């Protein structure tokens, strides 16, 4: 995977959350997520995918992953998906936008989904 | 998993795309996706997560998954994440919103990401 | 405005909300919105814009509008923007996606914004 | 309007775009937008709304506005809506997320809408 090495490891977003990921040669992303905010404690499983053969023209690397907010400690009856791109070089970034959907009744379905943006760095 | 049985199987969206998924007792989603539209052909790997112990109050089941649009045939240098909820009963649905991010240059990053909504049914 | 006539009037979404709009020759949208759901009662002012000279190739007509959820009855300390396109012909539609932002503290800013989709018709 | 004074004036986002707005005592936003990127040149009309009586608890002020990307120079057959909140004090900000919809054919409607985020400051 072209950015397998670049992506694999520990990442931190602007909220102080921690994303620990392994990138597989096959396009797999596996790891754990720890949210500094919301109805969350400790680590949650994540899985996702990335483009293991990106464009050679200085474009970033498309990727995404999911966390369901259930672990042994808590269940927030919700899942977040991050969609974004990895940008390599001296100050590597993963720039994402995310959708957080809660399980709701049909009456409340219109308010099921939050949208936001997280920027992940290798430091802080 | 409460909706493991409900979720596992073949789903169809309003665009004529096909989503084939296995739900694991542990919250895993694994399978393949075939898009009726865009820079896509044949099946792509998907992975994701779902709430294996949802609320008992008639709420839906939160879930999400990712496809990176690389397979043996094509590479669209992009990934989609679907975030939504499974709603059980006679006419079972998965109601999603999705983010599609393309790898871009930093100049074009502002236009990296599409947002849309897909509704999945067990028929048609 | 090419679709001035097409757009002007009363529209209904899938939630039973009512959107009453005048399209101006200059691209203006003005009117009122009444939400069937959420922290809302009676009519709220809306303003927005539309493409008064759309493509002639069967493309829809881009448009958007805002409601701030303050009127004489209530203040939900929030605003929704609908972004979408008007599609003309026998069963005219306005197909939208929307962002609802609440005023929050900086601590809660990550959860400030909902995303959804509304489809508006001239009947029901 | 509590933040009428705070909001009215010239704002700059991270892309180098310029947003010139007047906030009305009644919740109105009117002005012009000049995009540093995309199929845009010179100024475009904007209109929108803001919460003229926000919470007193340190919450931001909800607001939104629309630009249709037609002016005397160009027509990009598209509209953007920004949804966000104004945050007052020494380093005032407008933190937004936006939807950009293009007029499309029904075949291409699934790819009609971009999502992004802009942060506006009074300097740079
Ligand atoms: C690409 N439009
Ligand atoms: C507010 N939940």
């Amino acid at each position: 995977g072209r950015d397998e090495a670049g992506i694999t490891g520990t990442w931190y977003n602007q909220l102080g959350s921690t994303f620990i990921v392994t990138a597989g040669a096959d396009g797999a992303l596996t790891g754990t997520y720890e949210s500094a905010v919301g109805n969350a404690e400790s680590r949650y499983v994540l899985t996702g995918r990335y483009d293991s053969a990106p464009a050679t023209d200085g474009s970033g690397t498309a990727l995404g992953w999911t966390v369901a907010w259930k672990n042994n400690y808590r269940n927030a009856h919700s899942a977040t998906t991050w969609s974004g791109q990895y940008v390599g070089g001296a100050e590597a970034r993963i720039n994402t936008q995310w959708l957080l959907t809660s399980g709701t009744t049909e009456a409340n379905a219109w308010a099921s989904t939050y949208v936001g943006h997280d920027t992940f760095t290798k430091v802080k």
